């Protein structure tokens, strides 16, 4: 096991957990702290030698059992036989459901907030149980048994939930695709699970619009040749095509059936769920107590939830954040949860914190890309909000820029909210790194450490060897499974092995670079700059991003740090002109840096600066400065990559050179 810090001293890069976070103000004391060796102490009994002890005894207190389990892991990534808990039986609906609907039945398990507001509504346990029950039973009358695969298309409506957890209670293997899937991509999903049923909804409704599901179903439907029963919830009623025999409305087959089903007892390592990737699709596979146990634990602990807490996450119910954040993390654990269908901006930016304030969200977990649209939306529509009912805001996705972060921070934590960076993918099931908000102080950007039962490690790729140490950068690694590690791909064991496996023999390979700074943080894809010390002072990308972007003519500008010789750090700054604008080009590299001069004064000049054409991006928008950082250090070569014009980072290669 590799170790972790000692400690981590204090330092004005760091955000300590905030009084929300201290049990202060009538908040809960957090579930882990104070400080990092609080977890540090933890998370060591989680991994190594003894841990076993610390699994069983969260097993058996997380999840209700049928049977008990008699030995807690076997196997490993060599041949792909990852086994926990393998003699227990257990079924996620009861767990998810009929557990926390005998202990109180009018507690609320989904808050549904409908594409329009007025619309929205609470879902009890009860309510949720109940309508999980009847789907269940109409899946058993058309003949789906344990083990058989069933596809989901449906969009952000709460039965999305009764959908999942009625092949869960059954022993299917739901499929999820998202709603906003193509008909090709769709059939390339129905086909390769070969799923028998499929069920949709007539249209879907998102940011005033409608999604046509039940038309590309129909369209998708005629290269699927084993889907003999579509189950059709009636969203929005609106006329739509149904194939006599082959469709049934939801309603008008859930009526027939009674609102209490049996559950199946499934074993530990039943498939739970397949959820393809977006070469061709891949079914990642996830078993049932290892998976759910995992998503159970990282809520509580992640994001320190408590059994009154309601829980926000604004992810969508096709991706692996819907499947571990929405649905089967929060549900496990008795808590409310949040089915958000609409946009961050519908009906207007407000739409987020009004839902914070109305329903008193405790917990948020978003993308970094809405709280881009959000920021460049403005200030007013979120700073008069209350907002004081959350104390953890969680980020998912890409790795988060800084100035994403401080908008965070600043407006919906108003700096007093903990900010969860999380890392992870579909194959790890949960979150893979990530602080503890009530123990890890953060960094803008930094995942920081390691979750519970996570032995990760950093390897040169072009050595095979692990580094060690702290400030060093590679390729990030797993030394050991997880309970909720995925157990293969469906069908495809072989690509499987190959995938994550095969690279670095003894370990799970994530697929992504990393950095460990001389903390012991972890910086997926790269560290990036926030503070950069030339000199002594002390200037944020911020700042001098803001005093270039005073000139006139700029219209977009990145800066970036690194060491340096004369002044300890020195900033490098890109910058691309509005197309209004022709001026020498050496003259305006010189323009730019009197300009930023004249604001923050002699000693903030950048050391170099750079005019190219556009900014390195991803689709999503978002500036890779955490590349713009590697080709200032020198490794242009040492990149990587998949996303928005590739000649850019030449094109920047190309400048800094």
């Amino acid at each position: 096991v590799h170790p972790l810090p000692d400690s981590v001293p204090e330092s004005e890069d760091l955000f300590a957990p905030p009084p929300r976070m201290q049990g202060k103000e009538g908040r809960p004391k957090p579930h882990i702290g104070p400080n990092y060796e609080s977890y540090v102490k933890e998370w060591a009994k989680t991994v190594g030698p003894n841990s076993d002890e610390w699994w069983a005894a969260k097993a058996r207190e997380t999840l209700d059992w049928y049977d008990d389990f008699k030995t807690v892991r076997a196997g490993g990534f060599e041949h792909g036989d990852v086994q926990w808990f393998p003699e227990g039986t257990l079924n996620a609906a009861y767990n998810c459901l009929d557990r926390h609907y005998y202990k109180n039945p009018k507690k609320t398990a989904i808050i549904y907030e409908a594409d329009e507001p007025s619309e929205s509504r609470e879902v009890s346990y009860e309510e949720l149980m109940q309508e999980t029950c009847r789907v269940a039973n109409v899946l058993k009358s058309y003949g789906v048994k344990k083990g058989d695969a069933v596809s989901i298309y449906l969009p952000m409506t709460w039965q999305a939930a009764a959908a999942f957890l009625a092949c869960a209670r059954i022993g299917a293997i739901h499929s999820a695709v998202f709603a906003g899937f193509s008909a090709e991509s769709l059939r390339d999903r129905v086909n390769d699970c070969e799923c028998k049923v499929l069920i949709t909804t007539d249209e879907g409704r998102r940011g005033g619009k409608t999604i046509a599901t039940k038309q590309i179903v129909d369209a998708a439907l005629q290269q699927c040749p084993l889907v003999e029963n579509v189950l059709v919830l009636r969203r929005t009623g609106n006329k739509v095509p149904m194939t006599e025999g082959r469709d049934k409305w939801w309603d008008e087959e859930c009526a027939k059936m009674p609102a209490y089903c049996p559950c199946e007892r499934m074993a530990s390592e039943d498939p739970l769920f397949i959820l393809y990737t977006s070469g061709k699709p891949k079914g990642v596979v996830h078993s049932t107590a290892g998976y759910l146990l995992g998503t159970a634990l990282t809520l509580k602990y992640v994001f320190d939830a408590h059994p009154d807490d309601r829980f926000a996450c604004m992810a969508d119910i096709g991706w692996i954040t819907g499947h571990s954040y929405i649905i089967y993390g929060p549900l496990a654990n008795g808590i409310t949860t949040a089915v958000f269908e609409s946009t961050p901006v519908y009906p207007t930016p407000s739409r987020y914190w009004d839902f914070v304030d109305k329903w008193k969200a405790t917990q948020l977990y978003t993308a970094p890309t809405a709280i881009r649209l959000l920021r460049r939306m403005g200030e007013d529509h979120v700073k008069n909000h209350d907002l004081s009912s959350l104390r953890v805001l969680g980020s998912v996705g890409e790795p988060i820029n800084p100035e994403a972060w401080h908008w965070y921070n600043d407006f919906a934590g108003k700096n007093q909210c903990a900010i969860v960076d999380t890392y992870w993918m579909t194959e790890t099931g949960s979150i893979s790194i990530a602080p503890l908000p009530g123990a890890i102080s953060t960094k803008p950007g930094s995942a920081t450490f390691p979750f519970f039962g996570m032995d990760v490690d950093i390897i040169d790729p072009q050595t095979g060897q692990v580094l060690e140490g702290n400030d060093v950068e590679g390729v990030l690694v797993a030394r050991r499974p997880w309970p909720s590690i995925a157990r293969t791909v469906y069908r495809d064991h072989k690509r499987y092995l190959e995938t994550y496996m095969k690279p670095y023999p003894g370990y799970f390979f994530f697929g992504d670079g990393a950095a460990r700074d001389y903390d012991g943080y972890m910086w997926i894809k790269g560290r990036v700059d926030d503070v950069i010390n030339v000199s002594g002072h002390r200037l944020s990308t911020a700042e001098v991003e803001s005093a270039l972007i005073l000139h006139k003519g700029v219209a977009e500008t990145a800066v970036v740090g690194c060491a340096d010789d004369l002044t300890g750090q020195a900033v490098y700054a890109f910058v691309t002109m509005k197309p209004e604008f022709d001026t020498k080009e050496a003259d305006l590299s010189k323009e730019l840096a009197i300009q930023v001069r004249k604001v923050i004064g002699p000693f903030a000049a950048p050391k170099k600066i750079y005019l190219v054409s556009d900014l390195p991006k991803t689709r999503s928008g978002k500036i890779m400065r955490r590349v713009l950082r590697k080709i200032v250090a020198g490794e242009g070569d040492q990149l990587g990559d998949s996303i928005a014009d590739p000649q850019i980072v030449e094109e920047v290669k190309q400048k800094v050179t």
